[PDB]
């Protein structure tokens, strides 16, 4: 669970942490057979190649069983004003192992092959900070944050796959280019 916090999202619906769907793996393989965070992290890395894994964006994006584009988020709401310290902040501590990317328009700016352990303390009371975060590029037009996260959790035994997504509009100082 979590959202981007800093820079602030805007809501549609509501504002939630919640995930947009909680899915079954998409790629067949050993998910349930692994132990730990370790082994589903390992399974992932183990089957992102034969299933033509990229990144996570390229991964939900236009896929149906991912669910509505942005999440909760409002990708027209007041546009934030980026940190001044190259971070982005998270709403709470990362529980969950799995890959997360952020990106500024078409420019990934950070990802990590598992959040959790890159950018928190596996605890949720720890907040979680991304970082380096460079935001020069939204100077031309602002832009427009996306993070996406592709959480991997045991419940009751069986693997799934939760996705998070956030669009954060940003301010910016000059013309589009
Ligand atoms: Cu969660």
């Amino acid at each position: 669970h979590g959202y981007i916090a800093k820079p602030a999202p805007s809501w549609k619906a509501s504002k939630t942490n919640n995930w947009v769907v909680e899915i079954e793996p998409q790629w067949k393989g050993g998910w349930d057979e692994s132990k730990g965070d370790e082994g589903l992290l390992a399974t992932f890395k183990e089957l992102a190649p034969k299933n033509n894994f990229k990144d996570v964006r390229s991964l939900m994006d236009g896929n149906p069983v991912f669910g509505e584009e942005c999440g909760f988020t409002d990708p027209k709401g007041k546009p934030s004003e980026p940190p001044s310290d190259g971070t982005a902040t998270f709403s709470r501590g990362i529980v969950h192992a799995g890959p997360c990317e952020i990106w500024l328009d078409d420019k990934m700016v950070l990802q990590n092959d598992d959040c959790q352990s890159a950018y928190g303390d596996g605890t949720q009371q720890t907040i979680a900070v991304f970082k380096p975060v460079d935001y020069s590029s939204c100077a031309a037009g602002g832009c427009m944050l996306r993070f996406y996260w592709l959480a991997l959790q045991r419940l009751k035994g069986k693997t799934v796959w939760q996705a998070y997504k956030n669009c954060i509009p940003l301010t910016g100082w000059s013309h589009p280019q």
